[PDB]
């Protein structure tokens, strides 16, 4: 890349982040399209976040990605939030449209976009959502807003159970999608849920390093063919869940899929251009 | 350049700016040394400057360059200024050291460096400074600090005249150099100086488009060989001042040399490294 006075800046505000891959990925996509943008990472926490936004505006940055621990706080500094973001209550993308700041959660749109790109239609379907954190909430919010008939959220009795309930409330009160929350301990309600589910989505940490050798699904007999299973965990690339999904004839979507489309969604929001997904997938070494 | 999450930001706050060459020049130099920094220009004016400084600190930028029209205002937003910066009253460089901002004016140090680099010792010498703008003021303050004998400043009857007056006072009260503000209209008193001068420095817009074929020097007469003629205008690389210069046999220092050294200084202030000046010169075609 050759940066000149013409280039505008796109940030990523989080902490820690100096070891983030996003900058390399977006800058590779940007250079490929020969666009006058540069994507950079800045160490920002809740204390400096306010001033960083003030910077975003004064310096006229095109926008910035947002990650831990500013995801929720960020909602307070934009001028407008999308419906899905309002349900999630957290954003990972900000777009500065000439001083007017728009907040987005591309984790939700990217996951669903990955689904649709596979030829799958979520309209009127049923999803078994594992989790209630940022990934799950974002997936579910977007999913509801895109047509899901019902979401059967399952979450253990931890610090996320109450968030689940509220999420269920917000979604039910502002969408035509019906959301229910069930304790992941009620193994009976789970099996039946999965049997009636068109999509099984894992938004939990389960399956991710170092606790890779584990899956929230007891036995492969719980899954059925035709069923679509999506994994948020992309580390390992092949979780246990995804491994079982194959041993059941289930179609699937891995973590890299959500990652690339999540990044593609931001790319388009900032440049208005399509994402060179294939190229980026290849250059970042995700194909193997 | 391959920007990653490890690169730190170095900006340029000014407006207009999207057509500046500092970015490429600084980014060519940085990539040349494989340094984890990226120089970027931001369209910022007096109104956005306060917010821009908040970003500089909050985003933890390594620093930023400052140009029109934020040079003067920038002094009010730093924690510490250099003696020259205080005399000049404006800065073009800001360095952020873990939250503390230091202001510098490399225009002066840069122009003086170019002088010294040609084998000239400004100490105890007389200079005829044309203009009182950002350039002239920077060169003068720095030149004074570095031993200049006296500064005979010449500026027309515009708003800068008063600026010249105020500038003369500041220097004459904090340096051993003696400055005098003379009306560029007194064509007579201009000879009395240009005659007994060691160096003639132009920091006015004359010489630069749309004032190309113009010069504050009526006849080659007033100028002879050996005389040092420094030109700040670099737009028309060969200003009418140079024509008369490289025709009267007076060694000169074009705006390219000043530009390169003023940039070298900022580079080093930010990265702590030596500026690949020769490399940049060639790549930027300044050669
Ligand atoms: N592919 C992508 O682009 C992408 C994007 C975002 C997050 N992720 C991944 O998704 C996962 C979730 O991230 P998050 O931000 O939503 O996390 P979070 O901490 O906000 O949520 C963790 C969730 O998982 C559940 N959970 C964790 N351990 C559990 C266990 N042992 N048993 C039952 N439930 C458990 C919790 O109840 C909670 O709802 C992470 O592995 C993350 O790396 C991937
Ligand atoms: N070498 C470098 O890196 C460098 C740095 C800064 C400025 N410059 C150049 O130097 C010039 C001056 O820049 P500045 O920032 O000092 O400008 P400024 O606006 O601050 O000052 C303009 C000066 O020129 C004088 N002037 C303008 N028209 C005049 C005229 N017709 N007759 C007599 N005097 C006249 C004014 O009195 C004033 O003192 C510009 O052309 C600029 O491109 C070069």
């Amino acid at each position: 890349m050759d940066v000149t006075a013409k280039y505008e800046l796109i940030g990523l505000m989080a902490y820690p982040i100096r070891h983030s891959l996003s900058p390399e990925m977006q800058n590779k996509a940007l250079e490929k399209a020969g666009l006058p943008f540069t994507y950079m990472a800045f160490e920002v926490d809740n204390d400096s976040f306010p001033g960083a936004i003030e910077g975003l505006k004064a310096l006229k940055m095109r926008g910035t990605g947002v990650s831990m621990p500013n995801k929720q706080l960020a909602c307070e500094y934009v001028d407008e939030l999308t419906p899905a973001a309002k349900l999630v209550g957290a954003i990972n993308t900000i777009v500065n449209d000439d001083g007017y700041l728009r907040g987005y959660n591309t984790d939700g749109t990217g996951h669903i976009r990955a689904i649709k790109e596979s030829g799958f239609d979520i309209k009127g379907k049923t999803m078994v959502l594992l989790g209630a954190g940022g990934a799950s909430t974002a997936i579910g919010a977007q999913g509801a807003i895109e047509g899901l008939k019902e979401i059967k959220l399952f979450n253990r009795r931890d610090e996320f159970f109450d968030k689940a309930l509220a999420f269920a409330q917000r979604v039910n009160e502002n969408t035509d999608c019906v959301v229910t929350v069930t304790d992941l301990a009620d193994q009976q309600a789970f099996a039946e849920a999965l049997a009636s589910a068109d999509i099984l989505t894992n938004g939990t940490k389960v399956g991710m390093k170092p606790l890779e050798n584990e899956s929230l699904v007891n036995d492969i007999s719980l899954l059925h063919p035709g069923l679509l299973v999506t994994e948020c965990v992309y580390n390992p690339h092949m979780t246990k869940l995804l491994q079982q999904a194959q041993q059941a004839g289930c179609k699937t979507i891995d973590g890299y899929g959500m990652l690339l489309w999540q990044g593609a969604e931001q790319f388009t929001l900032w440049t208005g251009k399509d994402f060179p997904l294939e190229y980026v997938k290849q250059v970042m070494g995700f194909g193997a």
